[PDB]
């Protein structure tokens, strides 16, 4: 709906998304909830730099993000 | 409406929009959704600086922007 | 009316004003609208050529309003 | 009322004030509304980084406000 | 009551307080109000490392407050 | 639930969770609290800035929280 | 209760809590009330940067705390 961006989040559950932080994170993960204060829970997370580390469950604050690639 | 400056972003879904951030961004996109935070959804989005990224849907956090170039 | 300074925005509806923003920029144009977030709508703006028809300015990026 | 800062603005109207920002800057001018978020409404605003351009009317965004000086 | 912290500014109405801001101010006043974001009207207000600058009366915006020495 | 991200909270309530904070800080410890503004109590709490002290109970307020691993 | 993170202030009520703030600042003393939003008076407060000034009443925004230690 136009008045629902944040809709398409819901389109993306059970799917690998990309979270832009402010601080200039990137932050991959398979999105399994979020809310309307963009909070997200993210499975199996990758922080793009640095790298090797793994996150089984990872919960984002929402007031954190940039922008979210789905 | 003088008092719903966020209408114009309802004359302008579907359209082609720059969403000007408070980090210098600049992310170009069609509009598919806005909220009252203008929070936005922007589809096939680019941002400047890096070209041949493309972003097949972006959900921007409104509290980044800066102004809505219609 | 003494409480409510954004009144001033509404006597100022279809004329040139000037928008001061946080990082020091100013943003030129005609005000079409404005909430009680002091977003703006702005027809025919310009930043001090490049010119945008219309510009809605996010109302926490704002310093002050030149009416 | 002890409760009630605000009010202090009310006693000034129409009366000169100076706002301090949190930037550092000073703008000076006549009181002519205030409201809860302590946005105000100044006439014949002057800023201190220029002593000649004395602002018909200022509407200035009161969370820029660091103290006002009545 | 152990709920509510401010009341202790309660207990000084009219004597004078310390208002330390975020940006390291040291504001030092007759405590006249103060509502429950902090906002604080301070009489015969004078910043500490300038001696000279007297005010009349202050109202300080809370958001910029760290602490207040009572 | 895929609207309730920090239900994956109350999951881990009882068990050692990573707490980021936006300075860069991580604090470590055993999770039992948290509200909706992601304020948590953390009890036997480190920070990897010092892993040594273990604070009885740490109450972190939400509004600093980067991310927390679960 | 596991929802109540702020709960644990009170049980610390009439103790010494150390409140870290953003800036670096620990400020200890004794805790006299908290609020919702992690406002707390604090009794004889010492910083320990200024191990020197006394405190008697300091009542501490809660914007600024980092954690509180209990
Ligand atoms: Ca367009
Ligand atoms: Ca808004
Ligand atoms: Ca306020
Ligand atoms: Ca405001
Ligand atoms: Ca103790």
């Amino acid at each position: 709906d136009t008045q629902r961006p944040l809709d398409a989040l819901g389109k993306s559950i059970n799917t690998n998304v990309t979270v832009y932080l402010k601080d200039g994170k990137l932050v991959k993960g398979r999105l399994k909830a979020y809310d309307l204060h963009m909070n997200v829970a993210l499975e199996n997370a990758k922080i793009e730099s640095d790298e090797e580390k793994e996150f089984p469950m990872l919960v984002v604050r929402g007031d954190n993000v940039l922008y979210v690639s789905l």
